[PDB]
């Protein structure tokens, strides 16, 4: 697992990208905890091929271009409850073939 360090009260970006992203074929989600059998547990954000279509709240966003596979998660105004494991799942057409990536977030005070 890759580890991201950020500051409490500041935003963080959890990195995820898919170079061969296709607007007609791909979609993705972020969730809390390790990537499960399918989709994302405790889903925080989801895209279609082009755009964010669902979001837990405005605390979660994507600052990159979705259509180019720049699907890194930005979490605003981090508090202690945001620390832990996150799942970035790139959805690929078919079964048992999504790209699953766990990211650990650690948070400190400045
Ligand atoms: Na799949």
């Amino acid at each position: 697992e890759d580890t991201i360090i950020g500051f409490l009260g500041q935003p963080v970006t959890l990195p995820c990208h898919y170079l061969s992203w296709s607007q007609s074929r791909n979609s993705m989600c972020w969730g809390k905890g390790s990537c499960p059998n399918s989709k994302c547990n405790a889903e925080l954000l989801r895209t279609d091929g082009t755009r964010i279509i669902s979001r837990k709240s405005t605390k979660y966003t994507l600052l990159g271009k979705v259509q180019f596979g720049e699907v890194s998660l930005t979490i605003s105004n981090t508090n202690r409850g945001d620390s832990g494991v996150y799942c970035c799942r790139i959805e690929v057409p078919g079964w048992f073939n999504d790209v699953k990536k766990n990211v650990r977030l650690e948070l400190r005070r400045a």
